[PDB]
């Protein structure tokens, strides 16, 4: 199709429509992408992601058209540590994408180890908000915690400080623009607080004409909860 | 999600979120639901049928909602003959459904020829554009061609007369008011002519709370070819 759209005013426990990878499932009508135990506390060592079923028609080599889309959600991040980690992002790459193998931690579970900052290697567009950033061990983030624009590596190109807010939702809304090539990010907080960053990217180059788009989060030593409160997206093919 | 909606301005070959089951194929940018010869003549006996991969959330149980939906779609019949048959519908029935054994023509590759009538075999809601009747094969239908709407039964529960037009494009527009339980079809041909049905009919007691939707088609040993040229779906859960 041209034109596709979905709405999750709330995640109720009955889907059909999710493909669910890693430790990822649904609690309490919202979806918890990293593992909590039974008290629904955050535990360490956990990945997890989640894709919508319906394959993306991002831009037709055929007919020379791109798609604008938009994508909002909220979510929050919750940790009793004083240094929660690692971070949660939205994500689009092909559609047979998997987590890969040792992709925690400061990776998020989209990158792999050995090509984790090799452009050449890699096919995924990503907006991340990570809340970890030794220097010792993400020594590609800058040292406090951002919003970043992934385009094939870990090492975003480019970011904006950002303030982590335990229990405090955060809503989003990213929009690309086949015309001007922008791929815009603004997020705030219930307090009217904003944070506002933007890159041109030419998606044809990147990414396939198909593909799925999702959530991913993870948490090494350091752990808090990466809960995905709702998601609305639409998508439509135009001419450039 | 509460909602969903997905357009099909045209089908190019490229496709990755349709179910084809039968005989159904792309061909020239068009969906051919029954089989065709290599010059693109329709051939006698025949089915396909087509569903859109992603499950619709029609009603939901715990909080008593039930879905509004709009399907909008055209399509042309077109025969060497002037008795071309069987027929094309829209359907919506359970996800796992398939091709029932032996229900090629006039079952319109939609029931089993033992339960065809029995409303309590079935779970299966259509909108039927039948164009054969012969009371002999037939026994069912009224006699004249006509438009029809099946709940759980080849037998209609309302039907209106019809014109066959060989070659023409039918626009047809199907809405479902979930605060009415009123089930309106419209279709009409580029001249203006009109022609509407409608049923009172409560889902909620047909068919399960997530379903698929697509079409069916059937020739039997009368034949036409059964040509989907565009759709488009739109639904959304409503608290009546
Ligand atoms: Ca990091
Ligand atoms: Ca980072
Ligand atoms: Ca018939
Ligand atoms: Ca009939």
């Amino acid at each position: 199709q041209d034109s596709l759209s979905f709405g999750f005013p709330t995640f109720p426990s009955d889907q059909k429509n999710l493909i669910f990878q890693g430790d990822a499932q649904i609690k309490n009508n919202a979806v918890q992408l990293t593992k909590t135990d039974s008290n629904g506390n955050p535990v360490a060592s956990t990945v997890g992601r989640i894709l919508f079923s319906a394959q993306v028609h991002l831009w037709e080599k055929s007919s020379s058209r791109v798609a604008n889309f938009q994508s909002q959600f909220s979510f929050s991040l919750k940790s009793p540590l004083s240094n929660g980690a690692d971070g949660i992002a939205f994500f689009i790459a092909p559609p047979d994408t998997t987590i890969p193998s040792g992709s925690g931690g400061g990776l998020l579970g989209l990158f792999a180890p050995g090509t984790a900052q090799n452009t050449s290697a890699n096919q995924v567009i990503a907006v991340e908000f990570d809340t970890f950033y030794a220097q010792d061990s993400n020594t590609w983030d800058p040292n406090y915690p951002h919003i970043g624009i992934d385009v094939n590596s870990i090492r975003s190109v480019k970011t904006v400080k950002w303030d982590r807010r335990d229990g405090q939702s955060l809503n989003v809304l990213v929009t690309f623009n086949p015309s001007t090539r922008n791929l815009d990010v603004v997020a705030t907080y219930s307090d009217g607080t904003r944070y506002e960053v933007s890159y041109e990217v030419d998606v044809r180059s990147v990414l396939p004409e198909w593909v799925r788009v999702g959530f991913s989060a993870a948490s090494g030593e350091q752990y808090q909860t990466h809960t995905l409160e709702s998601w609305s997206f639409t998508s439509t093919l135009l001419y450039t």
